[PDB]
């Protein structure tokens, strides 16, 4: 459990803050995962996309 | 109390990317590692909201 769901959940959350931070080219990691971590990450990336074309 | 919060998280996430900076962070006060990601999403949300 805590290498298979809380270290991800650790390493996405410091992803978010990457990028509320401003680095809107943060590595998003686990994206390919098949279940609820890969949702997180895949959603993670949508928005660090987002914020880039909004950043203009 | 993993699965599901992360979950509702991810679309949470989705609602912000999508434009809607209002969207209510659910587990902000959970003590486990979904109170890590749910206080990273809502200090993302209001510099977003903030900024616009
Ligand atoms: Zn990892
Ligand atoms: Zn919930």
């Amino acid at each position: 459990h805590m290498s298979t769901i809380t270290r991800p959940i650790i390493e996405l959350s410091n992803t978010i803050d990457k990028i509320a931070e401003g680095n809107l080219e943060a590595e998003v990691p686990h994206q390919n995962r098949a279940d609820e971590i890969g949702i997180l990450a895949k959603s993670i990336e949508r928005l660090r996309r987002s914020l880039k074309v909004a950043m203009e």
